[PDB]
């Protein structure tokens, strides 16, 4: 006997990953970027900088 | 010799061969084919399709 057509279903599924890298500051940039220790000296923009 | 064997007509003869098929249909396809177990919903009519 013949055989008839056949159809197949299939699902699949995902995965979950990530990528971590880390960055840091140190505690006196966070001065200078921020705007407080900033005055009136030409040293002080230079640091800025 | 004038005697029988002048034979040079062997026969060939024709040999029947066939192919088959199965084309199964179910038995809820047909009756929305044929429109009897339809009704005016948007749905019937989308499975039809």
């Amino acid at each position: 006997p013949a055989d008839q057509p056949v159809h197949n279903y299939m699902i699949k599924r995902l995965d979950r990953r990530s990528l971590n890298a880390a960055f840091s500051i140190a505690v006196e940039a966070l001065g200078l970027i921020s705007g407080e220790n900033l005055d009136g000296t030409h040293i002080s923009s230079a640091m800025r900088l």
